[PDB]
């Protein structure tokens, strides 16, 4: 039987959690023992975990926990922490894609004889990820897209969409979006048309769900996926839509989805592009109309068009953080079957694959300290 210890997040403003009070309750029902660190920045109240049966402990207590506990967290630890990592850790560590400082991250595990099971690389036997955040990335992206479009109906071009902040629950977000939307319609604006590229995936499903909940008619949504995009861009449907939401990550040389030439047109209706797949490291952006990665404090950036109405991009790479509760609940539910295999981790392929991947990347690290 396994003991899990939920590490309080230390990444600034990280409000999500790898285990929710609901998943904790379910794991305890399956015979797990669960510690949960008190965390002020978590969107979950510590008392939810207490009612779920967790043992409540101070933030950072994982550092002195018995070596047999599996330390689970969502995001990175402070790069300023240097002490050896002696536990088995489950987390996103962001150190398998040659990220700055990746060798140092792994060296902490190496020195401590610890283990990293990286959440980004946990996959089923078919090679599909067991847990990610696509649905709420799309849902939050669509929400902000509608808000920006509504803002443009109700404000002058010299004003930009103000700072946004995480919401406590989905209902609260839908209410805000719907209020903005209804105020836009009051002006004489028509219900927006929305083009979604990647409509069939989790991101697309999430975007569609938000739109429906806000009251955007299904007839106003153009649902594109590979069938359509494989024709090759640029696509006229992009400037003709009121709002364009991209869910497909593309990083190879290919004809762009749109470009400044196609956007520089007085007949363009497009007001808002939400690139849910925004990645500042992407060498080949298929929507090459922005270079800034926007953020909650400054969520939109101007596309510098020479004709047509004001156009902005939302290029936030952490959209799920707009709805940290639901994002966590979905992620943790998706992860739960794998977590149930932890007693069997020495043999269960989902965990063995992740261990061997860790081993392989550690072997890439050559250091005099290891001699
Ligand atoms: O889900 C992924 O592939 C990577 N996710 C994150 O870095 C995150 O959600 O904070």
């Amino acid at each position: 039987a396994v003991t899990l210890h939920l590490r309080a997040e230390t990444k600034p403003l990280e409000a999500r959690a790898a285990l929710t009070p609901t998943t904790v309750k379910k794991l305890i029902a399956k015979g797990f023992k669960i510690y949960v660190e008190d965390s002020p920045q978590s969107t979950f109240n510590i008392n939810e975990y207490r009612q779920a049966g967790a043992i409540i402990v101070p933030a950072g207590s994982w550092k002195t926990a018995p070596r047999d506990r599996i330390i689970i967290g969502l995001k990175e630890m402070p790069e300023t922490d240097t002490f050896p990592l002696v536990h088995e850790h489950i987390q996103f560590a962001h150190c398998y894609k040659d990220q700055a400082g990746w060798q140092n991250v792994l060296m902490r595990f190496i020195k401590g004889h610890g283990t990293l099971y990286d959440l980004e690389f946990l996959e089923n036997d078919q090679g599909r990820r067991v847990a990610a955040f696509g649905f709420y990335a799309g849902f939050a992206g669509a929400a902000l897209g509608v808000r920006d479009w509504a803002f443009k109906q109700t404000h002058s071009d010299d004003e930009d969409l103000p700072a946004v902040s995480p919401y406590p629950n989905e209902k609260a977000l839908v209410k805000d979006v719907t209020k903005d939307y209804k105020e836009a319609l009051a002006t004489g604006a028509r219900k927006p048309t929305v083009l979604i590229i990647g409509a069939l995936g989790r991101c697309g499903s999430g975007a569609i769900d938000l739109l429906h909940k806000v009251g955007i008619p299904d007839a106003n949504i153009l649902k594109w996926d590979i069938k359509e995009t494989s024709r090759g861009g640029p696509f006229d449907e992009i400037p003709q839509a009121d709002i364009f939401i991209n869910c497909i990550y593309l990083s190879k040389p290919i004809a762009p989805f749109t470009n400044m030439e196609k956007l520089n047109n007085p007949n363009r209706r497009l007001r808002t592009v939400v690139d849910v797949s925004a990645d500042t490291t992407n060498p080949h952006n298929p929507i090459p109309i922005y270079t800034v990665a926007t953020v909650f404090n400054k969520p939109t950036v101007l596309v510098p068009t020479t004709a047509g109405p004001k156009l902005s991009v939302i290029s936030i790479d952490h959209l799920p953080s707009l709805l940290p509760r639901e994002a966590s609940e979905f992620f943790s539910h998706d992860l739960l079957p794998s977590l149930e295999l932890l007693p069997q981790r020495k043999t269960a392929p989902v965990w063995v694959r992740a261990k061997k991947l860790f081993d392989r990347h550690c072997a890439r690290v050559k250091r005099s300290s290891r001699l």
